């Protein structure tokens, strides 16, 4: 403030006038411990000096040396903003780095600068306002801004070296920060890939003993797992299949073994495998991930073959479960139909139905206990798990009502019948039904069901109330008129309101108005639904079917609730020295073979 | 014109003339001169729908000696984030005939829904909506309570007598209140209804409903039974009016609904064609019936009821000339099927050509109109005087407005 307004003389000799004015305030030599730090609410003189950028070479060396030669105890840089307003710990070294001024950061780190202390830019809360997230570290800020020179100076700085494995308040590292800011646009993906590879190579060169890609944040996610969870497909794919030739061979994930022609036999790397590892990449993609791209991530080269092998192994149990459910449904239907030697058969049938209901209820309760969050995230492709549970519950209740000698068991049981048959459709995904993209289109358009339902309910329960109000001088019930109109709408009945009612000229007008309004509403429904199929071709039913199969095999690898399967065997392919559990994949690419020579 | 070359030429000439006028005559401000209609160049550009020049004038910045004649002053930029300080004189408060008022009401170009999404207006309207959503939902709740009272009173009217009399009195009072409010609105906004009836028809319906219910109450005091029909209408219409409030609790409204609501410009032609068909065939049929079916209205109603699936034809019985009645009925049915199919194809042709995925802009325009109307307060007690306060005066002496922008693409392109 005061120093800033006394430093308005840019040209001339501004290095000496401020020194002459300041000294030690000329009257308070020992009172500068706390009376000096009151010029602003956090914006000190050094920040203004490094933020000026008025000339090509700003006068910053000599004032810093002047303050260094007389003051040694009052470190200005270590002080940070304790107020949420005007940043929350934003040191001047961040400004020096991000203004692309190597000289400023160099001079700052000559004396007294502490790198990797704190930034507190934005982690989860508090510091907000559409702020910039860069990992809240000076090295991470330099890396995210594509400044190779600053990073190179920081890593092997003779004065104070910056550790490359440092973690911020959120637990993220520099690689995590690069993953977070990644975007699917080609230029952002190229920039982040280049920075990632450069940082990996530099860390290998300087520190060959530490592995930077095995460090997990507070959530327990490595950069690969974090990229899979956040839906950043480009960087995830690049990390999944990367190969380096030369001295950088060890830090590679794909090792090409031998290529004959257009065929290549590569040896991909694991640690993205379901078995022997909790929170695998596939488990995160199937359940924890919520981005729309999750169906395009299961088609990548190693995951595709891994899931295909697992499905080919477990299709037998899939169809065995199908057969058991079908037999149970036949028994249930026969028992329900033939219940208006035989008494023993009926009692046995009822006992078996109760046992099956209990079994299904316990299985679905276990599934819901294990996968609470998946239902909330992805109810679109997991609603069957609800229906089964519901059906089971219903049938159990029916059996109880049969033992209380009340007739009310008959309705519920009937419901438990019909719903059960619908559940058989769940098994259409095992015997090679793609499912059609259009079916997905309708199943996703039901996000608009609530609005149209509200509009139709308003129409129906306004017109019914008006009609029953005219009827008074039976039709006393709102329910009667509402049901009559609804039955007319779906073609299940006739209106029959035109008879008598005295005021026969107004009842007619109300009925025509209702009919025209509901026709308009249905036409609006149809046009809103159909608009998607003529714009988004999205011929990717194969990917969605693969995702469904992946979810199924992931769920059924655990085994039944009453007897957990044999422990997940890590065995996918024998260890290769390249000491790493690998996986052999064969690719064929005629286009690549023809382009090359 | 909105063509790129015309916009570039006019922008270059505008900036050159502004700089030259500043150099030669630094005391006069050329952008504060209004024509006979009272419109400055910015207001005129907003009214005429010239989006390109309007946007350029709205956000222009000059570095050097031409700094004072600028409207946007960039304060500080960290990374892809920039904190700019836009200029007012396009604000609703403290100024009549503002830019936003002209865009919402006086403008008639199709581009008006794309002008409210510009950088300062977007944030200004968002702040105003966030302030006034509470009153919006309070009005919603009051209307809902009134509708429940009206429905209960109508249903339970075939200690209790006092309750019924009180209910009738409250219904009369509510009808009078709504009638007065809508009359005030129509007095203030005569031209807007004519220009933009497409997005302002609800203001009519409300008024109509109010009028109807008031009349019904009068007919109840004359001891005539004819109050019962009208009142019933005043019931059903009222419920439909609740749909007006679906725009406050975050319903976008869907682009398709706009497609149907705009296709009703073709309603008149199809209605004329169908009326000609119906009243030709009905006259022919009643002419054959003579040797009852004496009424044109009877035959027309019978055919219309058959068309919408509400009844049966039943003309095939007797009539002696039973071979001609059949031919007329088949001809009518085929013609009306062709007409309905033509209607459907004409309606659906738009959704397969014009994707126009801009429902957000239309919803923003609806919210802007709503907040502009409700900032004035109720008719019986005008709100507190429009406070000019949007942000403190900045020397840059100008009422400014602080906006924060984030642009990853611009940050990545530059270095």
């Amino acid at each position: 403030d005061r120093d800033r307004l006394f430093s308005v003389v840019s040209r001339g000799v501004p290095e000496e006038l401020t020194g002459l004015l300041e000294y030690l305030r000329w009257n308070s030599k020992y009172l500068t411990d706390s009376a000096y730090t009151e010029g602003s609410t956090g914006k000190t003189c050094l920040m203004k000096a490094v933020l000026n950028l008025q000339d090509g070479v700003n006068a910053c060396i000599m004032p810093l040396l002047q303050i260094d030669k007389d003051s040694g105890n009052p470190k200005p840089l270590v002080n940070a903003q304790c107020i949420d307003e005007f940043y929350q710990g934003h040191s001047a070294l961040h400004i020096a780095i991000e203004k692309r001024s190597l000289q400023c950061v160099k001079l700052l780190v000559e004396n007294g600068a502490d790198v990797h202390l704190r930034a507190c830019g934005r982690f989860f809360q508090k510091h907000q306002g559409t702020c910039f997230y860069f990992g809240e570290l000076p090295l991470s800020l330099a890396a995210c801004t594509k400044q190779w020179d600053v990073v190179t100076y920081l890593l092997e700085n003779p004065h104070q070296p910056a550790s490359l494995e440092a973690t911020d308040s959120l637990g993220n590292t520099v690689l995590h920060a690069l993953v977070m800011i990644a975007d699917n646009s080609p230029e952002n993906s190229a920039l982040v890939i280049h920075m990632y590879d450069g940082l990996l190579q530099m860390g290998a060169r300087l520190c060959p003993t530490v592995q930077l890609e095995e460090i997990s944040n507070h959530q327990g996610l490595t950069p690969l797992k974090l990229a899979a969870k956040e839906g950043k497909i480009e960087i995830f794919r690049h990390i999944l299949q990367r190969e380096f030739s030369g001295p950088y061979q060890p830090l590679s994930r794909k090792f090409t073994e031998w290529c004959y022609g257009p065929v290549r036999v590569s040896l991909y790397d694991l640690s993205s495998v379901d078995s022997w590892e909790k929170n695998s990449v596939l488990e995160i993609i199937a359940f924890h991930c919520k981005s729309p791209n999750r169906h395009r991530m299961v088609v990548l080269e190693p995951l595709n073959k891994l899931l295909q092998e697992k499905w080919d192994r477990l299709v037998s149990r899939f169809f065995f479960n199908f057969a058991c459910y079908l037999v149970y449904m036949f028994i249930f239907t026969v028992v329900a139909y033939h219940q208006p030697f035989g008494e023993s058969m009926l009692l046995l049938g009822h006992i078996l139905i109760l046992l099956g209901g209990i079994y299904l209820l316990l299985g679905q309760l276990w599934y819901f206990w294990r996968r609470r969050l998946f239902i909330w995230i992805s109810f679109m492709d997991s609603y069957f798990e609800i229906l089964f549970l519901l059906q089971a519950l219903l049938t159990v209740l029916s059996q109880v009502l049969r033992f209380m000698e009340t007739e009310w068991y008959l309705p519920l049981l009937v419901l438990s019948l019909v719903l059960g048959w619908l559940n058989l459709l769940y098994y259409t995904r095992g015997f090679q039904h793609t499912g059609i993209y259009s079916v997905m289109i309708q199943k996703v358009i039901l996000r608009d069901l609530l609005r149209f339902l509200l509009v139709y309910l308003v129409f129906l329960f306004g017109f019914a109330v008006a009609l029953v109000s005219l009827s008074r001088e039976p039709y006393r019930s709102i329910l009667d008129a509402s049901l009559e109109l609804f039955k007319f709408t779906i073609g299940m009945g006739e209106l029959a309101f035109q008879e008598q009612l005295r005021f026969r000229g107004v009842v007619l007008l109300l009925l025509l108005a209702y009919v025209l309004l509901t026709y308009v509403l249905l036409l609006n429904m149809l046009i809103a639904l159909m608009s998607e199929t003529v714009n988004h071709v999205a011929d990717n039913s194969w990917s969605i079917w693969k995702l469904q199969k992946a979810i199924s095999v992931l769920e059924m690898e655990n085994g039944y609730w009453w007897c957990r399967r044999k422990k997940h065997r890590e065995g996918r392919l024998l260890k290769v020295g390249t000491e790493r559990w690998c996986f052999r994949v064969e690719e064929v690419n005629w286009a690549a073979w023809e382009k090359t020579l």
